[PDB]
């Protein structure tokens, strides 16, 4: 629905020719390796060329009460837990993405429950000023 | 279950006779016309005689909370809406009745949403005196 060329999301034979030229595009790199990159979702070598020498949160149908009413929830991580007795927002801002092949071959070192836990980062004062 | 005559809810042949008379009663008038009268439910002429010249709201099983608790409801009419966050009475005092044939033949003029709407009738003060 546009006069401009948005790209065919890849490389086509009819794009670059000796009779006519269109805008060049990059294709997706197909790489092997260990799955990583995306958090909460991550879980013989030979060259391919011959050598010359080789042969809903917000909804009116579900209104959440004020501080007065009982509406408890909790957040847990590792051996840490934080409770509340009233309406509290608790949302993953963005949905988790799909894992990708890593360029490095080394196996990862994981801290586990000792690292992935809820830590008391800081205690601060909130004044009316 | 009464000694008195409450009426047979109509006109019977045995009521008025030359040998005996009972209390006369009126019958229902069967009339044609446009359906009207009852609100929220309303939606060739020839004479029948020859001429001489012619050939639960309140229930203990469902107790409604005080002003403190969340118990929202709303009332809408036209483009007007009134909300509340606590227990609120909202009752049609009497059930709507059945429509009746109108004596007048003219088609009604309706204001629609511009007329049937919730209007701010008045603002008044309620003192302890």
């Amino acid at each position: 629905n546009v006069t401009t060329d948005v790209g065919a999301n890849g490389w086509a034979p009819t794009v670059s020719t000796g009779l006519g030229d269109g805008p060049v595009s990059a294709s997706a790199d197909s790489l092997p390796g260990r799955s990583g990159g995306a958090s909460s979702e991550k879980t013989k070598v030979g060259s391919r060329f011959s050598k010359w020498w080789e042969p809903a949160p917000s909804s009116t149908a579900n209104p959440q009460p004020s501080l007065i009413a009982l509406n408890p929830s909790a957040t847990q991580s590792g051996n840490a837990s934080i409770l509340t007795g009233s309406t509290a927002p608790s949302l993953l801002a963005y949905p988790t993405a799909t894992p990708v092949p890593l360029p490095n071959p080394d196996e990862p070192s994981q801290p586990g429950p000792s690292g992935d836990r809820t830590w008391l980062l800081d205690t601060v004062t909130w004044s009316q000023e």
